[PDB]
């Protein structure tokens, strides 16, 4: 007996189009979250052109129209140059990213002042979520305060962290989060077997102890998102290795298994998967749309899913119990048992829909 999920969505990936299509694009990335069970995706903005200024954006809006297979939102990235200039297309977006550690020369933030501006200018009934480690956490958290708004903390990673938002929420302030399965289900102990290319990823995996304190601080984590961040493998075990793990098709097996084992419920998994991204991204339903997944198969990660360009894995080897048999989106079979079967531009802009825009005051 198959058990039917809704449609469940990610907030956090990268595509990769524009500009790094042999990492990932729209068709093959979106093909993964489909069989990963997820129909709806919130599509990063370090690109090439990264999606900074309205005609980047307008260029990412076409290219995922026709070539997205589920339905998608495309975030909007502050950089050093772009605060109080976006107030015309930020409705239009995912929300608003912050990189705020190590990161590229155009989203680089130089100074905390210019994430203040930030908070100031971007419309205050929008999303705004973070790339904020360590100590960056409190520092954001305080902008978000001197500003009186909300501020989601992207891939929660370590006991530090999910302890500083766990005060943060006993203070009643307005903080979400999110955590990224390979901080759930990989840490230190797993760097000598996927060597120091393949393991690179920011943030960093975890201790035991991080890993450990992530679990038992399941009710402080909001939502479940891949961070899936496609690079080859040529670029992953080569000289200057990118961060980051390709997670689509993985995530929900990996979720599934945990579930099985009793380490939450299946409410848990669909609360972090389905309506508190809903919720906190003001994302709409998706009518018709559903995941149909076995529970009782077991299976091995192999070297590489079928879907992403990223062709590798950092799960490879891990025994999952728990897989994608189905979707339907929007009435039309998506995939089933290993064949994506929506062509590319299936997907639509969630934020095009009545439904999908944020509600806000006149
Ligand atoms: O912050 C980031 C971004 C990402 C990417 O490759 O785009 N990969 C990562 O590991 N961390
Ligand atoms: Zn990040
Ligand atoms: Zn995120
Ligand atoms: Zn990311
Ligand atoms: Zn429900």
């Amino acid at each position: 007996k198959l058990v039917r999920l809704p449609g469940l969505i990610d907030v956090h990936v990268h595509l990769r189009e524009p500009g790094g299509t042999h990492k990932e694009d729209f068709a093959s990335g979106t093909a993964a979250a489909l069989a990963g069970g997820i129909t709806m995706v919130c599509a990063m903005p370090n690109t090439r052109p990264p999606i900074i200024d309205g005609p980047a954006l307008a260029l990412a809006q076409k290219l995922a129209e026709a070539g997205a297979r589920c339905d998608f939102a495309l975030f909007l990235g502050a950089s050093s140059e772009n605060a109080g200039t976006l107030g015309t297309v930020a409705g239009s977006a995912a929300g608003l990213k912050l990189y705020l550690n190590e990161t590229t020369s155009e989203l680089r933030l130089d100074s905390v002042v210019q994430w203040m501006e930030h908070f100031e200018t971007w419309p205050s009934h929008l999303p705004i979520v973070a790339h904020a480690e360590q100590q960056t956490v409190a520092a954001v958290l305080m902008v978000a305060q001197l500003t009186q708004r909300s501020v989601h903390i992207c891939h929660v990673a370590r006991k530090e962290e999910i302890l500083l938002i766990k005060a943060a929420k006993a203070r009643g302030l307005p903080v979400t989060c999110e955590v990224a399965p390979h901080h759930l289900f990989l840490s230190h102990d797993d760097l000598e077997r996927l060597g120091p290319g393949k393991g690179e990823v920011r943030p960093e995996l975890g201790s035991r102890q991080d890993v450990e304190a992530l679990w038992e601080n399941m009710a402080v984590i909001d939502c479940f998102a891949s961070d899936h961040a496609p690079h080859t493998l040529e670029e992953k075990c080569g000289s200057r290795p990118p961060p980051g793990f390709p997670g689509l098709e993985t995530m929900l097996p990996l979720l599934l298994t945990a579930v099985s084992e009793g380490r939450l419920s299946l409410d848990d998994l669909l609360q972090r998967l389905h309506h508190n991204p809903r919720r906190i991204f003001h994302l709409p339903p998706q009518e018709d749309t559903y995941v149909e997944v076995d529970l009782e198969h077991e299976w091995t990660i192999p070297s590489h899913m079928p879907f992403s360009k990223a062709h590798w894995t950092p799960f490879e080897g891990q025994k999952v119990k728990g897989t994608v048999r189905r979707v339907v989106l929007r009435g039309e079979v998506a995939y089933i048992d290993g064949q994506v079967l929506v062509p590319p531009g299936y997907g639509q802009d969630v934020r095009k829909w009545p439904q999908g825009a944020v509600p806000q005051l006149p």
